[PDB]
This record gives C-alpha cells, structure tokens and sequence, in this order.
C-alpha cells in the first residue's frame, strides 16, 4: 500500500542564506573545526536534558546513558554525529535551524570578509552552518521527549525542508548527517577524526564513541 508523507518548505532568514553561500562559496583553510562545533552542540543539548532530569526523572524513560556517537561511513561518504540530549521538537527545528534571525549573522560576515578565520564563527551564535564547509547536503533527525522523530533537510540554495521521520526510531536525541562533498572524504577517516577530537574537543562533559566499520 502505497504510504503518503507531508513535506514542509521554508526559506532561510535572508542573512542565515547569504551566510550559508559565503560559507560554501569562499574558500576557507581550516574547515575541521566543523566538529568541534556539531560535537559543542550535543553537549549542550546533553546538559539540557540532564539538568530537565532533576526536576523531572521521567525524561531519561527515553534513555538514560548521554553521550556522543561518531559515525563515518566511507561507503556512502556519511560522517554522522549522534547525541542522546535533549533533541528538538518541530518548532524548534523551524525556528532555531533557519527561519529566526540570529543577531551575529551580519557581524560574523564582517568578520570573515575582512580575513577572519572560520574557527571565529561559534563566537557568533551560527556554529551549526560550519557543517557546510565539508558537507553539500546536511539531514538533522531528532527526537524530543512529547514530540515526534522529524527531520529537517537541506542542501543550502535558500530552502530546508522538515518531514515527520519514519525513518529508525531513536529514543531521544539528534542525529546530523553530513553528506561530504567529494575533497572534504578525509573526514571519513578514524586518524582524522581522532586528530580533531584530540585538537578541539578534548574537554567535553560526555564521552563520545568513534565506530569505525571494519576495512573493506
Ligand atoms: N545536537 C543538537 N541538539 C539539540 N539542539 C541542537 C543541536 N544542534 C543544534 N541545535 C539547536 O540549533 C541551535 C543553533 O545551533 P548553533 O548554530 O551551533 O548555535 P548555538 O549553539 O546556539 N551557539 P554557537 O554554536 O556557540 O555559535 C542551537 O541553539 C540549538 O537550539
Ligand atoms: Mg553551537
């Protein structure tokens, strides 16, 4: 029987899109801090649910180990973040990976016209957009406690999508998918991934897991 699932458009707030097309259309040395930023945004998330647990012990019925998982798959050329925080629901999906203007936007812009390096952009409040040095298309699944499992999408060009995700379950948490463009594969590599860890996240509160599949 065929299944029917609605799809939901929206445009990127005017400077988040001009920031996204500086992002992908310049180059910039340095791209590997793309993961300290995904990784930063799990342990804020984990910190989330953690301290929502102390009032309320009931939001770890959806899992109780925090942590952060990283997932490269050379076959698909795929590196994904996973973390068991708090995750996001629909409206906070739409509003806080787009459609709101963040007040950094056009100061970080500045910035990086007059030679910034691209490590300075987690200072400006728009951390997550570092995912498209290195990815040509970003999938971010979550699931908060008391909302569905979405999925937001987007491969820049001014539009993200959002769908209810009938994709695997995942308890509570969020997912970012990187699908790497074709010259930024080394971060596929369990060498490179440790390097970067080592060098940008070695004092997060979590601890995070690198699965590697075995050589083919
Ligand atoms: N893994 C995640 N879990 C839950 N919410 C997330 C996650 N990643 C991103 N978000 C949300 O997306 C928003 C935008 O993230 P981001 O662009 O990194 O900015 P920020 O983390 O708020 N500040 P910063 O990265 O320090 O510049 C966050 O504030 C969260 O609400
Ligand atoms: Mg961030």
């Amino acid at each position: 029987p065929m299944e029917e699932e609605e799809v939901e458009t929206f445009a990127f707030q005017a400077e988040i899109a001009q920031l996204m097309s500086l992002i992908i259309n310049t180059f910039y040395s340095n791209k590997e801090i793309f993961l300290r930023e995904l990784i930063s945004n799990s342990s804020d998330a984990l910190d989330k649910i953690r301290y929502e647990s102390l009032t309320d012990p009931s939001k770890l019925d959806s899992g109780k180990e925090l942590h952060i998982n990283l997932i490269p798959n050379k076959q698909d050329r795929t590196l994904t973040i996973v973390d068991t925080g708090i995750g996001m629901t629909k409206a906070d999906l739409i509003n806080n990976l787009g459609t709101i203007a963040k007040s950094g936007t056009k100061a970080f812009m500045e910035a990086l016209q007059a030679g910034a390096d691209i490590s300075m952009i987690g200072q400006f409040g728009v951390g997550f957009y570092s995912a498209y040095l290195v990815a040509e298309k970003v999938t971010v699944i979550t699931k908060h406690n008391d909302d569905e499992q979405y999925a937001w999408e987007s491969s820049a060009g001014g539009s993200f999508t959002v769908r209810t995700d009938t994709g695997e379950p995942m308890g509570r948490g969020t997912k970012v998918i990187l699908h790497l463009k074709e010259d930024q594969t080394e971060y596929l590599e369990e060498r490179r991934i440790k390097e970067i860890v080592k060098k940008h996240s070695q004092f997060i509160g979590y601890p995070i897991t690198l699965f590697v599949e075995k050589e083919r």
